[PDB]
């Protein structure tokens, strides 16, 4: 166990191993603040979890926070540096500390003057790292440009995986700008495909400079995205679950799906046709990620040798009903089992 020291920042109380000094409040479900890491030289942020027990949901989502990060190991995701408490026993377990890099720059913060060539590396990455997460059965359902952290030499990290209320998500607002139209909706029960909408929407944003779906309120946005896409055809309607959805959804005059090299007038042919195969209003029929990244548009970087899958993920305990104390103790465990990386 290393020594721990106290200091009180910002009206909190850190209590931190001696490795992490110069503690810096850059942020605030927890307190955030930047630090040097004198045992690897990184600088990092450290998050300190707000009353990661308060609940069996907060104690739950505590609990999946850390399993999903311990998990994560990929160039193109976040992973975790540390994790630490400064209680010595189960008894006195109270408070979660979680390190990772200190990212910079998000990609919002870059969308300066973008060369194709910059929208293939980015996608690229976007989707290198969604393989990866897909493979585990893991689902983000939260990309969005603030969610992406981008270095100077162009390199991406996925971040920020989605553990959102429903006023966070009320009328002109990025927080639902991503999002693919079941979900947004609640049309039916949901899957990973709802993450390749998001990045068609991410892509066409980095080729014209501008929000593809910049929707006043949910209603708005549904209409901006047929006019796009096309009203959907009998086969999609039999797959929406609700009843007044589907009436709603038949109420509206029938489109057809536009000219795609007409929108993004000027694009890469080979980028156009990329956008088609995501931005597909049937989930069952959009490309996957291992799929997209066979794509003639990512010749340069494509490398099937060189775009891992992860090792498998036991997401049992979601379905699982446990006591405060319980998830509290599988937590523990999990903080004291924690192996750095190399
Ligand atoms: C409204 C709008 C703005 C920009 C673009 N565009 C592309 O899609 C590639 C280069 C370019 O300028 C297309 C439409
Ligand atoms: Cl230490
Ligand atoms: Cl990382
Ligand atoms: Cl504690
Ligand atoms: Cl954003
Ligand atoms: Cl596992
Ligand atoms: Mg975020």
């Amino acid at each position: 166990r290393p020594t721990f020291y106290r200091q009180e920042l910002n009206k909190t109380i850190w209590e931190v191993p001696e490795r992490y000094q110069n503690l810096s409040p850059v942020g605030s479900y927890g307190s955030v603040c930047a630090a040097f890491d004198t045992k690897t030289g990184h600088r990092v942020a450290v998050k300190k979890l707000s009353r990661p027990f308060q609940s069996i949901i907060h104690a739950k989502r505590t609990y999946r926070e850390l399993r999903l990060l311990k998990h994560m190991k990929h160039e193109n995701v976040i992973g975790l540096l540390d994790v630490f408490t400064p209680a010595r026993s189960l008894e006195e377990f109270n408070d979660v500390y979680l390190v990772t890099h200190l990212m910079g720059a998000d990609l919002n913060n870059i969308v300066q003057k973008l060369t194709d060539d910059h929208v293939q590396f980015l996608i690229y990455q976007i989707l290198r790292g969604l393989k990866y997460i897909h493979s585990a059965d893991i689902i983000h359902r939260d990309l969005k440009p603030s969610n992406l952290a981008v270095n100077e030499d162009c390199e991406l990290k996925i971040l920020d995986f989605g553990l959102h209320t429903d006023d966070e998500m009320t009328g002109y607002v990025a927080t639902r700008w991503y999002r693919a139209p079941e979900i947004m909706l609640n049309w039916m029960h949901y899957n990973q495909t709802v993450d390749i909408w998001s990045v068609g929407c991410i892509m066409a944003e980095l080729l014209t400079g501008r929000t593809l779906f910049p929707g006043t309120d949910h209603i708005d946005q549904l209409k901006l995205i047929l006019r796009l896409v096309g009203t959907p055809g009998a086969e999609l309607l039999k797959k929406i679950s609700s009843e007044s959805a589907r009436n709603y959804i038949q109420s509206l005059a029938q489109m057809p799906k536009m000219n795609f090299a007409n929108v993004f007038i000027g694009a890469n042919p080979l980028a156009v046709d990329l956008l088609e195969k995501m931005l597909v209003l049937d989930s069952d029929k959009r490309i996957t990620a291992a799929q997209a990244l066979a794509h003639a548009y990512f010749a340069q970087y494509h490398d099937p040798d060189d775009e891992p899958v992860a090792d498998p993920y036991d997401q049992s305990f979601e379905s699982r009903d446990l006591l405060i104390d319980e998830w509290k103790s599988l937590t523990y465990d999990e903080v004291i089992s924690f192996v750095p990386p190399p």
